[PDB]
């Protein structure tokens, strides 16, 4: 009786029904499932040049593959890029046509993370090669990515450490090109309707079950899996937290940043 | 009455929310017994950078509305990055923490890309607190009384000709304070949300000193909804109230979000 959902637990038109009535003025609105064409895409590291192997990356772009799928998201999966080439490869995902006739996107970044940002491929202390994490909520930004105005933009970041202070976030503070928008975009917010998510806490490893995803990623499918069909996704996120709140050997807390979300995202597993 | 413009919950309203969800709220302390403490830091006179006009309006706002919430609050005006980090790490010790089931820090003041402005604070000999920093003095480690309890930072660092007061980053030796075995084991930073508005200051001038857009709007939201809704989410609907701009676009952040659970405020209660 599973299909498209595999295990995610359903929405039903009954429960549907009353969180919308509830709170629809506050609620994304999601499109019809028939003609919407939803898009995903992960960007996993794995084999780098002159940093350590990240054995457990294939078990985790498959859970978050399948998640995403299930979620009904068309996902496109990126392996081993320099930050260059993930430059490129997230403006292309912005100025995809589909974006016009979704509602919603996730984008996955699993790497390494040091304080500047998401390690690429090529990455050494005297080569940098990092993908700010700045340079993803710009690309996807309402000048940079109209299509998406409006819409939410999940932002999961598997970024761990090792000895390094975590991912850093948060500032405080040439000219563009006139691309000559009707003023409805030159008015809009830049930033807007963005949720991220992000774990920059080490892998433990257990070599009785190597090639295991990582707890982050485990816990988060497991979460998304059971409470897509009744909470929203930040409530989802706080819920994780929640699961992680008595520690075990290896101490997990991640963060939900930069929310410019102005509606609740409720996901409607079925619909 | 003692809440006056925050609308207050009621026990029926109190009692439904408490029902639905007790194991994922904030537990709140008996109202006779509790001492909560908040503080607010806010510079507006500075030697070397601009006046912050309507500053006042924002600090008398925001105390009322604390106090109006239940917290007693000191206020600390014009200080260095060194002074705002004496009073907080003076504010993390504080014994009424011990008998309290939250806080609120508010901070106001200049913001560039390292952090808050300090009175002294000059492109020439910088006087900046770091964000880090203020998480720091507030986190398990340093202040074991506020631990398992929600700890609100509202930041209004206002830009300059500037990119913003940005947050962030994944990823010398202290020293040994020979904490219990328990707080070593524990969580270093949990339980905190901060909001922020980065947004410049625009002045009004044949009405001046007349408060800045963000903090009204925020205490407005906070009068409305404390009675019905997690502070999470009347941060999401100052963000919705914004949403059609005004001339001077607004969109403040809510950042590092370790809440484990809802922290409903239950005026009233
Ligand atoms: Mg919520």
């Amino acid at each position: 009786s599973s299909g498209s959902e595999g295990n995610v637990k359903l929405c039903s038109l009954e429960e549907a029904q009353r969180i919308w009535k509830q709170k629809s003025a506050e609620i994304y609105p999601i499109m019809d499932k028939s003609s919407r064409t939803r898009l995903a895409l992960i960007i996993c590291n794995e084999e780098f040049d002159s940093i350590p192997r990240r054995t457990g990356a294939e078990v985790d772009i498959t859970g978050m593959t399948m998640l995403l799928q299930n979620l009904g998201y068309s996902v496109d999966v990126k392996k081993n890029l320099t930050a260059s080439d993930m430059t490129t490869e997230l403006e292309a995902f912005a100025h995809r046509p589909e974006h016009k006739t979704s509602d919603s996107t996730f984008l996955v970044f699993m790497s390494h993370g040091i304080r500047e940002g998401i390690c690429g491929k090529k990455h050494s202390e005297q080569v940098p090669d990092i993908l700010q994490l700045n340079a993803i909520f710009n690309m996807l930004n309402t000048k940079n990515c109209p299509s998406l105005k409006d819409k939410p933009k999940v932002i999961i970041i598997q970024a761990a450490r090792g000895d390094s202070p975590g991912v850093v976030w948060f500032k405080d503070s040439l000219p563009t090109t006139e691309e000559f928008e009707d003023d409805a975009i030159k008015k809009a917010h830049i930033e807007k309707d963005f949720i991220a998510f992000c774990s920059s806490t080490p892998d433990n490893v257990s070599w009785r079950h190597p090639t295991m995803g990582s707890v982050f990623i485990g816990r988060l499918i497991e979460h998304m899996q059971e409470y897509a069909c009744s909470c929203d996704v930040e409530e989802i996120f706080r819920k994780v937290r929640f699961s992680f709140e008595q520690p075990d050997g290896r101490a997990q807390m991640p963060t939900t940043e930069r929310v410019t979300l102005t509606r609740c995202f409720y996901l409607f597993p079925g619909h």
